[PDB]
């Protein structure tokens, strides 16, 4: 709903984005011609998603702010701010899926997959990353928020970073180790590679830009706003084998992808010598055989059953945090996203 | 000699920088695991080069700041602003191996080409960028400089990378087309690619640390190294075919790797049918037959000749430069920077 009513707006701002990062910088004829290379990437790997991150910061920003408060000016900050966000995942999408080896990305072919992209695609990641302390000081440069910002978004690619190092380090592409999936590395991986700038980035930036600043307040803010981070990964992957595509939109392969998926670090506590023989020897393959294996021994596991109880228990443990750390902030601003998360 | 006395401390404080860099981050055991390996990447890819960069900070620093003002305290933070050049060179370089698929860089293998590394060095190298950052913050948060540091190692960043992608751009990887080869692009990429973080970054900074922030002073400063910077890769390309070995310390592959280096950009210009027919026939070539075709053909348009010419015009011009806009910086500052390029 108050997402609904400002897509069409935040969208269509995309634009001038997109305009003032070319058309200033054609003051310069010479770089002309990477200008051009440029709104390329931008054109294929900003636009497509829903925008849920980018969007949060145009929405929390309403609310924070005073309706009187809210000129034409504040608003075009706040969608640019928000497209920044959104800059900020395309930059990180755009490197893990070279990393990955992925094939696809929302069901279209990864930029560094297209003929005549490649490895140039480290580059074109870089430049993504470049355009949003760009668009900062084009919008921002006066803001008394200024300096926060870009510390919030320096901050954040650091947390997501060093999170996807985490990762590497945890699941070494050619090493079917079940051994380091404990639960205590897959919680520090969601935290940092995740939730981070996935939940807090967009809400604090807002703050900022409605002057609160204050550390206590943001360590509140960060409290809970984590705790969600950690509930929406863990259902993102439940949803991923157990979940429906025509719904989802998407067809699950974690298991083949031999990911360290939340299902599987449970699935490995709750084993036996026996399970765990069997585990560690249907996952990560491509078999349509041995796939449906290693979803019979979760479902055996009443794993499904885990899922759903830790589901009611976290509602409750994050109603009780927005209870008690919301404050000075309207509790609105996180029921809004608990009731986007919580499906 | 100034830099000879110099490289003593700067090497020396890299063990603070790495410690700084580690230690601090231990207070979160969780993520001990990625910070063991950030120390690797740092230990690999830092380490190694000539420092040139680096110390032209440290350097500057002394000469534009009052012998009194040259505390414990200021230089510390000139040796670390001296290793965030250092640190966002080698995140430049370790993703430019990769994109170019590169087998060694400095005598020694390429990160990426490491066994167990891979393109996880993307990462890698992201988080060297990272580590800029986390150093102005953890250094110089509270100098009245902070956030001009930040917006230019922000910018230099910017500016290379835009750079890089014209390089791309080009000469695509599997295009054998001499015909944009010109001069103009030549240039052009020269500038953003190299000149600016390689020549006015380092000095920029050491100004900032000095209290010049002034827009005209640091324009004049960037004229000033801007035409050096174009000089010292002209002469780069140069001495790579035409050069020594055994005093260049490194043997060219600039015909090889199909470069767009300044010799065929000039062999373009004052060619005829018949040269060019020729030269589009061994350029890129892994033949060594082929290439020495190539350098003959360089030799027979008196290129050699023309790049001293280049350079005795070169040295004036910058001469001329700097005896108009060094002021108010001591015109010692690129004095001392001419006389460690023109060799
Ligand atoms: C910060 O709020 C959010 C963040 C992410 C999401 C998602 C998944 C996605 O589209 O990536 C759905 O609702 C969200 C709400
Ligand atoms: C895991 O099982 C459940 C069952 C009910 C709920 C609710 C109630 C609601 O807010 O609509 C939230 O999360 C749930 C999770
Ligand atoms: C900014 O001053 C400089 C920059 C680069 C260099 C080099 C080449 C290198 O070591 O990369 C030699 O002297 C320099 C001096
Ligand atoms: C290209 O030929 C030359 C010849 C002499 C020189 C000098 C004189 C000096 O500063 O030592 C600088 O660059 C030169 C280039």
């Amino acid at each position: 709903d108050v997402y609904a009513q400002e897509k069409q707006d935040f969208v269509q701002h995309f634009s001038q984005i997109v305009r003032v990062l070319t058309e200033d910088e054609m003051g310069h004829p010479e770089i002309g011609d990477a200008i051009a290379r440029l709104k390329e990437v931008l054109e294929y790997n900003a636009i497509g998603g829903k925008y849920n991150r980018g969007l949060t910061v145009v929405v929390a920003f309403r609310e924070l702010v005073e309706p009187r408060k809210q000129d034409a000016d504040s608003l075009q900050r706040a969608w640019t701010v928000g497209w920044c966000v959104e800059l900020l995942q395309a930059f990180f999408l755009v490197a893990d899926d070279i990393m990955d080896s992925s094939l696809t990305r929302r069901g279209q072919i990864c930029w560094y997959q297209k003929p005549g992209v490649g490895l140039d695609a480290i580059n074109d990641a870089n430049l993504l990353e470049a355009c949003i302390y760009r668009l900062l000081k084009l919008y921002c440069r006066e803001q008394p928020y200024y300096l926060n910002l870009i510390e919030l978004f320096l901050q954040s690619s650091y947390q997501t970073e060093i999170g996807q190092t985490l990762d590497l380090l945890t699941a070494p592409q050619g090493n079917v180790d079940l051994v380091r999936f404990t639960e205590k590395r897959y919680k520090s991986i969601v935290k940092y590679k995740t939730a981070f700038y996935s939940f807090y980035l967009p809400i604090a930036a807002a703050m900022y830009m409605a002057g609160i600043d204050g550390e206590k307040e943001h360590a509140n803010a960060k409290k809970i706003l984590l705790e969600m981070g950690e509930f929406f990964q863990i259902q993102d992957d439940y949803l991923d084998l157990f979940g429906d595509p025509s719904v989802t939109g998407k067809i699950g392969t974690d298991i083949q992808d031999n990911k360290c998926s939340w299902l599987v670090v449970q699935c490995l506590q709750r084993a036996t010598p026996e399970q765990y023989q069997i585990l560690k020897e249907n996952y990560g393959q491509k078999e349509a055989e041995k796939v449906a294996r290693v979803k019979a021994l979760y479902e055996e596991l009443d794993l499904p059953a885990v899922f759903l109880q830790y589901e009611e228990d976290s509602y409750s443990h994050i109603m009780a945090l927005i209870e008690q750390y919301a404050a000075p902030l309207p509790p609105a601003v996180f029921l809004g996203l608990a009731r986007k998360i919580y499906k």
